């Protein structure tokens, strides 16, 4: 629990899955205290492929990454930025099912 004071900047442990699309992922942390907004970094889980990792800012603990592909691994760091400095690396093994026709 938070003893109650404003001087840390914990990053975002309450990570989880808002919603699995085949198509876009969404995410959801809790917000940190001092910070003014958070990096997102989204990365491939697999070695394969050419572009690179993004890098965006969001002002929302909340983020969704829209086109995707079914059945892909991501890696997805949010770090808690106020300015100078941010928190530590704290990101999610993303995952998608697979729509369409299922062999087996």
């Amino acid at each position: 629990g938070s003893s109650g004071s404003s001087g840390p900047l914990p990053p975002p442990r309450a990570l989880t899955l808002a919603a699995v699309t085949p198509r876009t992922v969404h995410l959801t942390w809790q917000p940190s205290a001092g910070a003014t907004h958070y990096l997102v970094r989204c990365s491939p889980a697999s070695p394969k492929g050419e572009e690179e990792e993004r890098e965006v800012q969001v002002g929302r603990p909340e983020v969704l990454l829209d086109g995707l592909e079914p059945g892909r691994d991501y890696e997805v760091s949010v770090q808690s930025l106020r300015g100078p400095e941010g928190s530590e690396a704290r990101g999610i093994r993303a995952r998608t099912p697979t729509s369409g026709p299922s062999s087996g």
